[PDB]
């Protein structure tokens, strides 16, 4: 068991599942029912885009990226999908995500070995 690591991070790394197998996700636009907007800070990228500009106000959206109504009932991340291609920059649920952990990564592990 860990503490803090486990939790979803502004611009931790995470993991994100899709059923077959799961793929690395790394949080960087994060987005709160509580106004049906989203926030974001430059510590890095998303990878399709240079930067995340500064302490982004929440506003409406629309611009490159839409929450479905699937995931937007919780916490959903914006999330670049590493080993692939930048165009997965695409947000996901906690019904799909979880931050970066031992647990997840004994889930990468055990999955990888079915790759």
């Amino acid at each position: 068991m860990v503490d803090l690591e486990q939790e979803f991070a502004l611009g931790g790394r995470c993991l994100a599942f899709h059923g077959p197998l799961m793929y690395e996700a790394k949080i960087l636009k994060i987005w709160d029912p509580s106004s049906k907007m989203y926030t974001s800070i430059p510590n890095d990228k998303p990878g399709g885009s240079s930067q995340a500009t500064k302490e982004i106000k929440p506003q409406k959206l629309g611009e490159d990226e839409s929450i479905p109504e699937e995931i937007i009932n919780g916490k959903c991340f914006f999330i670049h999908y590493q080993g692939w291609k930048s165009s997965w920059d695409e947000w996901v649920g906690y019904d799909r995500i979880r931050a970066y952990n031992e647990e997840n990564i004994a889930m990468k592990k055990r999955l990888a070995n079915l790759e």
